[PDB]
């Protein structure tokens, strides 16, 4: 879970300061993300780290019927 | 937009940031379209208190996985 993202990250050869530069993110937030805090990350941090990672952060909201994306 | 979907679901901003027990400047700033800012936990609360659920995924490829 925090596991999946350490994995991606040291498959790629990056250090959490790598990340961290690439992202233009505290280390400090890479650490806790990767610790499983997920829950306290801003939206614009976490999609910055996941895009360090080569990913694609999707935000959606189911509401009934509905999913939106944000 | 949020606003719209609070809105159509008849809840004020007082309402949701009560029912969210969160600060309502923070509601304040999710629903003016800054996403950015808000926390995960935080964004979690309000879309509940809008009686939705929240999906954050990571997509590298076809691959997929949720992160909350």
């Amino acid at each position: 879970r925090a596991f999946r993202l350490r994995e991606l990250r040291a498959a790629q050869s990056l250090t959490q300061v790598q990340v961290a530069a690439l992202a233009h993110i505290r280390q400090s937030r890479v650490s806790s993300i990767e610790n499983g805090d997920i829950g306290s990350a801003q939206v614009n941090t976490l999609r910055k780290y996941v895009s360090a990672l080569g990913g694609e952060l999707d935000i959606t909201v189911r509401l009934g019927d509905e999913t939106f994306t944000l």
